[PDB]
């Protein structure tokens, strides 16, 4: 099986980390924050990391049947969290928490979404702290809290099937912080984490990280006065998607990329796919300065020592 | 270049009419109101048709700049909504071509509904911007006039102050309403893309299959319902001709088709075994020789590709 990409320009892709389009190309440097995303991690063979699920409208979010308070103004919301295809959790799998889980600290705005009970059928404007700030955010255990904000009481009974589905994050001048590149603690402050999907950073010299840049909405009461914010993925989820179902051998530690631009009718760059699934250019930290209509083609595969030519 | 559809399972998959993954397989009978869809279009050569857009994350939404009204108990709680106008684009940013040749800009709503969602400003230097919203498709509503250029979003409760022009702006659904005395989800009538003032144009064709005994299959998901906290409206359902992994990969692969339908089998790896067969016709729909209803298979299998087949091939019950 002969190794390839797709063929879709970028700003047909979407990001694998949240619910967005990509409408950015950015270098990112060695930060003293390396980044460690557990969602949008595939390998060149197609081999899935972390939490990273194929169901897009599962990327950032929990779902689950609810319970009662025991069995673990505002209402509080309880799950035994389950993965996208329905079938249960396995606590002491190969996973840091079930797929699609946030995998990063902020207080996450979204809908708490009850689609099919049989009594009728809910939805209330809700919020997750993935902060250590917080407590219950536990996943990691099984189970996990889901605020409703502002109502919901008498609506959270148990044995009902929940998801909450994502919008935006918090921001403002007393709000929690948020932090992309900050892990949470999926088991919450009385244990650790466990099977979390490598670090990602370039060894070779002159190579720096390659991101995919969307939009971050941001929640701030209806004031409108929080600053504007972004989030980044290592790999599109077309990408992943393609690569999963092809499931071919890499034959060298990289993939020579080129970035095709039809209108110059030339390529603009040149990058490198390493095999554990993140890209790299010879090109300074910053925002890449490129069309956003082009693909990336696959030419041939090289070795980590292969010199790439300036972006 | 060889045809071939993904090999992922089904419930990986994901809605192209509506943001949400693909929970049930249904078979739908030849009803008076006949499948129009203009989301979701996508023939087995890869030629995108209606409103179809690759990016999921654009899909029965609307998004553009803002611009100025000149430039275009239910009376109670309209009293404290604003109204919010856009002059609507295209997914990548570039302009909506009035006079071209789709109904609307694509990834717009093709259904008849008030639908539930987020109006989002997530770029401007004053700060960035969300509000509850919901948009009225149906032709109750004067102001649902995407073919025009300009269409209306209705901020529920708030939101003076924050609709100044210049700025840009998306809609995202979330869900559609049910209340009782409230507007009907139709999913299968199309709205009035220019208003009741004119005629819709450039419609993908209408989905009916030719043959007998072939009835029309369709992917099923969940949809919200939003009825004020009652939480007392009925459940509902979406439904597509294709999941989205599918259109993206006939897109990308362009293969020429060489009969009238593709034969597909849908192959379940933990009975090692085919559990039923389907025709996809080039036209981009799927079909089996099944009743009405919903079928009971494992959403775990996968379709495979075997040969291509005229329209007069009898397909094995399912």
């Amino acid at each position: 099986v002969s190794f390839s990409v797709p063929g879709l320009v970028v700003e047909d892709m979407s990001n694998s980390r949240w619910p967005a389009q990509i409408n950015g190309l950015v270098v990112r440097g060695n930060e003293a924050q390396v980044v460690h995303f557990q969602n949008g991690r595939c390998t060149t063979e197609g081999t899935l990391l972390g939490t990273t699920t194929l169901s897009i409208n599962s990327i950032c979010g929990l779902r689950g049947l609810s319970v009662s308070q025991a069995s673990v103004a505002d209402t509080t919301l309880w799950l035994r969290v389950e993965e996208p295809d329905g079938r249960p959790y396995d606590i002491f799998g190969d996973q840091p928490a079930p797929l699609g889980t946030p995998d990063f600290t902020a207080v996450i705005v979204g809908t708490a979404i009850r689609p099919r009970t049989a009594s009728g059928a809910y939805l209330h404007d809700a919020y997750v702290d993935t902060t250590p700030g917080d407590a219950d955010f536990t996943p990691s255990t099984g189970n996990t809290k889901i605020v409703l904000r502002g109502g919901g009481s008498g609506h959270v009974g148990q044995g009902h099937y929940w998801q909450f589905r994502p919008i935006a994050v918090e921001g403002g001048g007393s709000r929690p912080q948020y932090q992309e590149y900050n892990l949470p603690d999926y088991a919450g402050p009385t244990a650790s984490n466990h099977d979390l999907a490598p670090p990602v950073a370039p060894r070779m010299p002159g190579e720096l990280l390659l991101l995919f840049e969307s939009d971050m909405p941001v929640w701030d009461n209806g004031a409108g006065a929080a600053p504007a914010q972004k989030i980044h993925c290592l790999l599109p989820n077309e990408f992943i998607t393609h690569l999963f179902d092809l499931q071919a051998p890499a034959l060298a530690e990289a993939a020579l990329l080129r970035y095709v631009h039809p209108d110059s009718g030339r390529t603009l760059f040149e990058c490198k796919l390493y095999r554990e699934g993140y890209m790299v250019v010879a090109a300074p930290a910053g925002r890449l300065n490129f069309p956003l209509d082009g693909y990336f083609r696959f030419d041939s595969w090289v070795s980590a020592f292969y010199i790439l030519s300036p972006v």
